[PDB]
């Protein structure tokens, strides 16, 4: 018995689409929900999807407010629709995936995913509400999340953070890390080995590790010295280089976190979606030293480290593929005499 | 059980709200109403009024389809407000009134027209609905319509034509003709002998009487011969005077639609709503011969005809106050010698 | 190299996207495309679909231009997608299809049918362009189109009409009547016998038999007479009772039209869509009969009579399946003491 | 001489509307007032509001300037109009009030208070302004603010907080603390004993007595012993139990303010209104204990455990009404043994 | 070969327009350009200008992304047009000037500053590019920058700071200061001696003299005692007075930020543009002292006392002129027994 006004009741009195009935008056003006209260129009919701606002607004109150896989690990896995309910992609403010499974009428390809249209589609389904695992085992292609463990299923450890209702968190009262299985034409994909983004923010960047604390609080010269990590320009590549009108490095969001501290710097993110690898058009605030398409990635200073430390350093340029997120990622490793020149996560 | 669904499903299955059950899929896009059929989108109603989208499109699907009185009678009269119906106004495309009773929960002032709200408010009833005379005779202020006689109250004999879903007729399989009846502060009022405009258009204008059937086939010469208006400025009046810049008279719907048969011109209508008096920049396409404010009403030639020959002409510039429609209207009447130059309703 | 200003280029000089080099330079606003000429913006393209405006500017610049079956058809016959084309719903001022294969980077989901994507949906083939007779040999769902005959393939005779650029017309100087193939899941299927609706117009229908001729210019009665159609009720049915408040019969578009020519009335196509059956809110401008869902279907005079004379007349109420423009179309008999009483295509 | 350049004039020269003469080109699109300086186009005003842009431009510009009382006090006394100014709601950024009286001839139901319109509304009157205490004594519906005594009327002292401009505040250059007065079918109320809520901000909340300074700096059970709250379930109601999925209690802002300094919160608005009571969706980011409908009301922690050490704890569940901002705030009152175990705003 | 696609590719890879060959699918959706990313569509623009979305976005990816004159600078300078470039305005979201020269083909004048369409047009020129000094030197008006000395022309020292991707800063690791030189009517003008505001930030102010690092740690009187500002009514002008309920004086950002350090108000920019002196109405949150028109100048201290020590003291009101960012500013002077009232830039 779905309707807008339906919808809009259980956004006012349940904060979320909770299957309750009953009915608000609501008002649409062009892409806003509203609703009255007290005599007046009270926004309740404002659709930047490129859906209509009536059913961006039905997808959002039906957004999945368990802790999620972020919505980078899910485009790295290939997802391309989720079973049953709506990962809501709060970087974009929009549906993680275009269409939906037994949602809402207007964006339903299927009802159930064993409909045949879904068959060649990744599905998405989560261990934690019955019968999924089962919908995984029959569907062609699909990712499936768990908590545990599922008899005869290899499983993949995945990132010990997940996105609660947008916020990023190592769950203390949830659990956020989950089990990973991934089936491709029928078959059990076996996931391959891989390191994981950290997903912090610049502005409250805490460090997770001794290492991480150590390169925030010394100074560049003895953190390199600490850490043995001579001739293998961390000067350039974490640091960063602000000498010149061009920005030198600064690939690492640590060293992003560890500038910040000290002065700021405009970051724009022109490409604004989650990814394993962000790209941003940088403005250094105190130098003016800039940079239009600096990758950045957020990975613990240790793997970064263990990385670069297990290259062959012999080669002038050479393309170094790492598993991060599931997804292989292309660095370009610069040399020079036995050391780094540079090692960034190649563009385009 | 009020849903934006629900309106649309009754639109698609019963072509207008029907108080059935059951819900359609539907995307609403700026000022469009869809609802997916075959897979692609059907447009079900543009919103060409200042409402939301959603509130002028369940208005529009609770419209009337009865016939009802023209909303020029309703407002010349004063109606504020419908008792339980939405009155649609076919020439603006919107609602004829502001506010619902029982109708919608966002226009909605009150459910039932006995809440105090509506007491000052002049409500108009329907006596061909279940009760509304008896809400009309409890109504402090109302307007109410009946196909027969009310006992006790004096009624007031309306126009021969209705509005029936935007088409003005008079019925044959329908009652169109109805009684008039106005309360004003719980008093019934006395309601003026009035004319009525015709309501004809140009391009299917019909004669309703031998006067009109002999303007029409017979020259400008031996009309005004044969119904002795000599004197009475006919030539300019209703034939119309197209031999300066400025387009004389042409007041009378009749003589525009003598007009339009010989040759075409442009009616801009930059006031576009139902009233007893419209005003048209005209430019007569044949001559250049062109009125910025051309003020036309169509009254049938003989009560025009009687109008007219109801006056003093012995002084330069005089008001004429005429009652059309229930309303009055001002007409300027300029005469010479005892002869009429010109006469016409008033504007501004 | 497909563009914004590539597809306005071609528009402006070719009519239609020709896949000419050239740009113009183009503003949107809104929904409107415009382009610079003379040094102001001349409007090239209105959105009235529910696609972004750029999107829907390039599938109407690349619509097909040759007589394609009208979309009642491809819908009946369930086309899900055209191969290298867009079929332009010109009653909907939209794409028929959802998505392409070919023709738009926006809406393709494949960019040859060849590809596994197609493989479930049913791709429209022209055998008009090369290679699109064996692209159907080898798919696995598919409706074809043929001028002529194909090695092996039984072919199902089309009907007579075509839409070439909106204009619904029996092609002198073009081929309108296609042979028609389909396949479901790889087997070439057997298409049912069907008749074929006419799509005439009401303002310019044209007669297509003598029996058409005599009903348009021959009296009730003497029409009934000369065809010994007594006890059919063609006086409800097709020539429709318009004595009471609710208009009777009046379910085909020959009645329509002869009625239009003695007095007019307004159609309300409530679902603007092209289909064998369309519904319309009628309100009969002379006597005020009205109806909100009348069910009209324009079938040749002499199919339609064929239809009701094969029809046992000895129960109350019955559903009558009939094979229409290749869709079962359910009507309704009611009948009394062996003859008809009422017949017409089901509502709902 | 009211008109939208003079609107405009009035906001670029002196910064809302002032009464001043003069005309500033103004250019509307979409939702946005511009105005041309040094050549280009800069923003005056976007419009938030469900009125048409140039209308609430006006009511904006028309704003009241001085400290007024907060939204949520006018809505908890029943208020629906303002005589001759705007109650912006910068909480909503739109007006407080549907229509005006003598502010703009767009939203005006009448120039003076005095209009029968008036009549049935509960008006907001300024004893500030000249001659508005008289409309008060003469206004059938009313809330009154005054700074001092009106002979005769029986004052009710309002909250030391107004809001200035957006601003809550308790003033110091200004009077923000004012006396209320409410009538009710033209007979003077007598408002209740209330207590107020402190309007403070999440982020910059300060300590209003030696009892909130010691819930802030001392820890949980040194605060609970020092006040003798054992039995009052403080450490689930205000401190909040982040130890289960479900987050626990979390009631008052000052517990919200505690847990805020230690670790960040999402605080989700899904009814962006000023209200006596909020209603979040919160989810803590340290743990991942969420919940869908936290109701938080801002009381100073001295009122707070006065009400909560009134109340009778032999009963399982029970009901609190305690007025607040002039309205009755229910209370759900959980508990066991003599002991509290819940005690929050009644959701719904 | 200029296109949207190819727009949105140097966008999405490039991070603004870099005239590479390529090109990405776009949806424009009202004022938002988006691309696919992932099959989901991800925001690359929203138009705030006037302008058409399309040609915003390309305006906006042309824009200069090298240190760039203030925009206040500009206008103060007269800049009509920058010759092929895009002075992009951060403060308003939109281009600094309506149109361009060999910029974009919707908003292009010419494509050559040399053609006779920009000779009355003040063209804004960069040495930094070849032949720009050369076409100022052809022009009739302009303003040029140049980071030396050009032969000839007699140079003006502009301000230490400039704009780099919307940051304003000193450049250490770019140049930032230019010379600045000015021709009207083919003739070279003398730019005058002038001071220059500081383009600071009221979060992030830094005092950039010992005297305003004394402003901010000293007390009001220890400052005015050890400068000597007895009499010159800083208490007023720069510390602000916030006793009455229209607040004193408050002209100087310094003393905005002082205040700011203390206790927070709202600034309101009711014309928000880059301007040397800058309109805000202000509402301390402390006391409740506001003003609708409140000037404020983003003067060195030392620079400031210097102007008012420079003034004669001997008359009631007058008007100083001052040239600060090569603009005259008037200033309203207010004196008393040979003591400073006030002095403030001139309202209007
Ligand atoms: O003829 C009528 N058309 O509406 C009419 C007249 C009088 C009535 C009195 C009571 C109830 C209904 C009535 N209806
Ligand atoms: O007559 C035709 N109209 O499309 C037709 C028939 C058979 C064909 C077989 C192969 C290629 C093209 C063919 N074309």
């Amino acid at each position: 018995a779905m309707s807008l006004e339906n919808v809009a009741f259980n956004v006012v009195n349940k904060g979320h689409f909770d299957g309750q009935q009953g009915e608000v008056p609501v008002s649409i003006i062009n892409n806003t929900v509203y609703t009255k209260v007290d005599g007046v129009d009270v926004e309740l919701f404002e659709n930047k999807t490129t859906l209509p606002v009536n059913v961006a607004f039905e997808l959002w109150a039906k957004r999945n407010i368990k802790p999620v896989p972020e919505v980078k690990i899910l485009n790295n896995l290939g997802v391309d629709i989720a079973a049953n309910t709506v990962i809501w992609d709060y970087k974009r403010d929009a549906p993680a995936h275009i269409s939906t499974i037994g949602v809402c009428s207007m964006t339903d390809i299927a009802k159930k995913p064993t409909e045949t249209i879904c068959a060649p589609l990744t599905v998405f389904f989560d261990g934690r509400v019955d019968g999924q695992v089962d919908l995984f085992r029959n569907a062609r292609n699909g990712v499936l999340i768990t908590e545990g463990s599922v008899k005869g299923l290899q499983p993949s450890v995945g990132p010990k953070q997940a996105s609660l209702n947008g916020v990023t968190l190592i769950g203390e009262a949830v659990k956020t890390q989950f089990n990973y299985y991934k089936k491709v034409d029928g078959v059990v994909q076996q996931l391959p080995e891989t390191y994981f983004t950290q997903s912090r923010n610049l502005q409250e960047f805490k460090p997770r590790s001794q290492m991480e604390i150590d390169f925030l609080e010394l100074a560049m010269d003895e953190f390199i010295e600490r850490y043995k990590l001579e001739g293998y320009a961390f000067e350039h590549i974490v640091y960063g280089d602000f000498s010149h009108s061009q920005l030198g490095g600064l690939h690492l969001l640590i060293g992003l976190a560890k500038r910040f501290k000290e002065s700021p710097f405009e970051l724009e993110d022109f490409i604004p979606m989650d990814s394993t690898v962000k790209n941003y058009f940088i403005t250094d605030a105190q130098t003016g030293s800039s940079k239009c398409v600096c990758s950045v990635i957020d990975l613990l200073l240790d793997d970064f480290v263990e990385i670069i430390k297990s290259q062959d350093l012999s080669v002038v340029s050479k393309v170094v593929k790492v598993t991060i997120d599931y997804t292989e990622i292309s660095f370009m490793l610069w040399c020079k005499d036995g050391h780094v020149e540079t090692f960034y996560p190649k563009l385009q």
